[PDB]
């Protein structure tokens, strides 16, 4: 019965992969997505996140999903306990998925410099499972390559190659700790080898959403969505581009100023 | 960090399959299981369930799982909204799993006479997804066959055969709507044919538990369980038997009188 949309707060266009996963897994659910392209330390990030949470709230969402790994690591738990509606991040489900797929216990997590600096993935993994060895590594060149949509670029494959070098042959499972990275998946697989299982946090988060939607009895109509709404705090046009390619369809973005 | 056990309230020994699923999927979690073998209408079942909930509560559980389809259908939602700790049933996750696996939209759910009379599975399936055709059918001879542990019995296979006749070739997916039935799985598959996907509610419930344990940040120690405790309101010895076979190990049952 609940026709209210699920809200997504991202730091830019990265979270959009989480969205493509939702549309893929729960075609009937409606979406409210706000990506704070503009703006860019920690305490300051909480403030920014809250601004985006309040907006999602004024959009009557039944749920809020932190599609941003950094935001999750900094405010997720706080915002989660301060609201009555469900709030989940992409970090925990990716860590839990990794914990369960590790064969030897040597886990590698890559991601944004800030996500890695927050060291959230390590702290969660070794909190639920202390014995597992976690190896984190920032890949600052990955995000720019994705937004360029030049993944097949042999120039890109080199960056992926050189960037992962430090982890090659040292881990049994690698966590794509940035929602941008699922677009570099094939390349990442090759560079690591078929012996390394890759965990897509965003995708693992969507699989958690259905379970949560059930548990809190707030599902939408399974046979009916189309009323999707996207908000960005800057670069509305470049946003439409990237978003229209990943979601394979032109989408209407609305320039917002919180 | 949460070392509190997960509580299981069953109507007898059936729920034990849900337990074997937990032990299988989350070996580290601890268990408190109460099966009300004694006692046996609707309003009266709520009272009985509550008695078992209060007991589980006096056992300091961090979660309560209705391992009984009938109890779930009658009190789950009530007890769930009256407690601060998480409470999930086996019905919803089995219905949601069926909704998602149905190819044509012709779903068949079997189970206990009471579960079927409650018509809970139909109501939930056509509530979340109105267009799906749901065909329910009581198999009162199934439970007795399982407790006898004579499944390979050609006499049993006949009962399974004749009991499912009404659904054969009329559904694309069949829901094992009784926690007892997973033990008759092979037989049930043959009688339906490889074109029918079977949904094991109990198993689908356990897969939901991990997601919930995460969400409510109440996981136990992943590397440590052994402190499992079983309580039955009658027939403690016959209980030890059945339980020791399904769980492949002698287990200590405690005769309780709520
Ligand atoms: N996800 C990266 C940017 C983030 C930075 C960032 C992290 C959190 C934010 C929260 C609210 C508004 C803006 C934010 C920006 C990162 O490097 O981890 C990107 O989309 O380029
Ligand atoms: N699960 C069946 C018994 C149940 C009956 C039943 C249903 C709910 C109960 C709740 C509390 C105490 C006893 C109960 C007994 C059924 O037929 O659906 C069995 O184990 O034989």
């Amino acid at each position: 019965m609940d026709t209210r949309p699920i809200g997504f707060l991202d730091s830019g266009v990265g979270g959009l992969t989480v969205v493509c996963e939702l549309i893929r897994q729960l075609p009937h659910e409606k979406i409210v997505y706000i990506g704070d392209s503009a703006r860019a330390p920690k305490k300051q990030i909480k403030e920014y996140t809250w601004e985006l949470v309040n907006f999602l709230l004024t959009q009557n969402v039944k749920m809020i999903v932190f599609a941003c790994n950094t935001a999750t690591a900094v405010a997720w738990e706080e915002v989660k306990a301060a609201l009555d509606i469900p709030v989940l991040g992409v970090v925990l489900p990716g860590a839990s998925a990794a914990i369960k797929s590790t064969t030897k216990g040597q886990v590698g997590v890559i991601g944004t410099p800030m996500t890695v600096a927050s060291d959230i993935y390590r702290k969660k993994i070794q909190l639920l499972a202390p014995s597992i060895q976690v190896r984190s590594l920032a890949c600052p060149k990955f995000v720019p390559i994705v937004e360029s949509n030049e993944m097949c670029s042999s120039i890109a494959k080199k960056i992926v190659y050189d960037s992962l070098a430090p982890l090659v042959g040292k881990i049994d499972t690698l966590v794509l700790g940035c929602t941008h990275y699922p677009l570099l998946r094939p390349i990442i697989q090759n560079v690591m080898g078929p012996s390394v299982k890759l965990i897509d946090s965003g995708a693992e988060c969507v699989r958690d959403i259905s379970v949560l939607l059930n548990y809190f009895d707030i599902n939408g109509n399974y046979h009916q969505a189309v009323e999707h709404r996207f908000f960005t705090t800057a670069n509305p046009e470049i946003f439409q581009e990237i978003a229209s390619i990943w979601l394979k369809q032109k989408i209407n973005v609305e320039h917002v100023t919180l």
